[PDB]
């Protein structure tokens, strides 16, 4: 209610500890903070964790109470609700380990609870579909920045982090700072009267650019007709990890047809982006999906393999790589992709029967699911509606990156595993290049043999953060 003044009190912080790397790490915690005046869902709370030194006037890793970076991780996966995280949390989903390490590194951590596609209110109406996820992320950022100087850490040094859907969430927060589009939603929530532009973005395999992901996916996996992924089983746990029974299928001629068309459409979309290499040349693809852009994808995978090769890794686990002496000199991209295997069917994202997580994301209180591409809407196998064009645009990080804006985060670090088949490599690569082209700092790589995951290189993530903030 309006009784919630959204004023943080350091007095709320109580002492706790956790074991990390053979050491006891002491911190303080304030949990279950209602970060808007008018929440519609119980998940809309945030947890604050603070290195103990900052409540004793002291330093960690060159940081103080006033100057510490504020890492704002989220637990969003599959565009599902993301509960407020906790270094003590053991139930799925959680990046508790990351919080532990971050506190050890001297970062303030603000772990916000985020609505997702399955979230219902008191009446049982859906209130977590798009753009609830980013609205909540922004509202939590606004709470932190409103409470600058009351809350430990530098609110001008907010660094978001997330994996997959959560990576898109993090990238979107960095891209869309102070966007007028989200103002009516934030106002109706009673979010804090402050800005939501952030300092830096960490994103692991950001599942974004959803309206172009089907085209990118088929550009990559066309010619490969068997798909291999995972699906629900159960068994009672102690901490709710939803378990994955395998299922594989075989592309129908209808599917193959869509695939070939989708692949072709990707050339057109890609070319109109006017992406440039650092030499300044237009990155392109021809009608068959070959060209300088494909060569860039190939070079990043080659770079990935070389790093692994130099560490004694057997890169021939996958097919396609040419090694000449001590150098990965070339790559048969098609052979590699076939050895990697296709994961999703066709379309990969905007399914014709509205059964994808992204279909459900684009639903509303009235519609459980919607299409978000013209092709899937035209070829729908169920009665369906197209999601609003402005909404699709609003939750795509790329929409904001057509210029150097002061509202866009200046510092970006993006990773997508070289064994991650959940979206085309082209998707994070486009994001990476567009950032570079427009003058933003961008640290990008496709880490060797890394599956759909995140937070696996914390030592390098934290080194990157420290390079920015100290
Ligand atoms: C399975 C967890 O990762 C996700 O967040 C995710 C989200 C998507 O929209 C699609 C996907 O393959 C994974």
């Amino acid at each position: 209610s309006m009784s919630n003044r959204l004023i943080f009190d350091a007095d709320w912080l109580v002492p706790e500890q956790v074991q990390v790397a053979g050491q006891a790490i002491q911190y303080y915690a304030a949990r279950n903070i209602q970060y808007v005046q008018h929440p519609v869902a119980a998940i809309q709370v945030l947890n604050v964790f603070v290195p103990a030194a900052y409540l004793h006037g002291s330093s960690v890793n060159g940081y103080q109470r006033a100057t510490a970076p504020i890492l704002m991780p989220n637990t969003v996966g599959g565009y599902l609700p993301g509960p407020a995280d906790d270094p003590q949390r053991v139930t799925w989903p959680t990046n508790a380990g990351t919080i532990q390490q971050a506190l050890k590194r001297g970062y303030v951590v603000v772990a916000a609870g985020i609505r997702g596609r399955t979230t219902v209110d008191k009446s049982g109406q859906r209130v977590g579909q798009a753009p609830a996820f980013i609205v909540d992320m922004k509202a939590a950022i606004r709470y932190v920045k409103y409470n600058q100087g009351r809350l430990p850490g530098d609110a001008n040094r907010i660094i978001t982090n997330g994996t997959s859907a959560g990576g898109a969430t993090s990238a979107l927060a960095g891209a869309s700072g102070n966007s007028a589009y989200f103002e009516p939603a934030l106002t109706a929530l009673g979010a804090a009267p402050a800005t939501d532009d952030i300092f830096a973005v960490s994103a692991y395999c950001p599942i974004h650019n959803l309206e172009h992901a089907d085209m990118a996916y088929e550009w990559q996996f066309n010619g490969i007709n068997d798909w291999h992924r995972y699906q629900p089983v159960a068994g009672t746990t102690k901490n709710g990890r939803p378990k994955f029974e395998p299922v594989s299928g075989q592309l129908t001629v209808e599917e193959q047809a869509l695939s070939l068309a989708l692949k072709a459409q990707f050339s057109t979309y890609l070319n109109q982006l006017k992406l440039t290499a650092s030499d300044g040349t237009h990155l392109t693809l021809n009608e068959a999906g070959m060209g300088s852009f494909r060569d860039v994808v190939r070079q990043l995978l080659i770079s990935s393999a070389q790093t692994a090769f130099d560490q004694g890794t057997d890169i021939h686990k996958y097919a396609g790589f040419v090694v000449t002496g001590n150098q990965v000199t070339d790559l048969d991209l098609s052979a590699y992709l076939k050895s990697l295997t296709r994961m999703k069917a066709v379309p990969a994202f905007d399914q014709l029967d509205l059964t994808s997580p992204e279909n459900n994301l684009f639903g509303d209180a009235t519609a459980k699911a919607k299409h978000f591409t013209a092709l899937a809407q035209t070829r729908s196998t169920v009665t369906a509606q197209l999601a609003d064009a402005e909404l699709i645009q609003a939750i795509n990080p790329l929409s904001y990156l057509t210029t150097t804006s002061s509202q866009v985060a200046k510092h970006w670090r993006i990773r997508h595993g070289a064994a991650d088949r959940d979206t085309s490599f082209a998707i994070p690569i486009i994001l990476a290049i567009m950032l570079e082209n427009h003058g933003y700092g961008i640290d990008f790589a496709l880490p060797w043999d890394i599956p759909h995951s995140g937070d696996y290189d914390l030592g390098d993530l934290f080194s990157w953060i420290d390079g920015l903030c100290q």
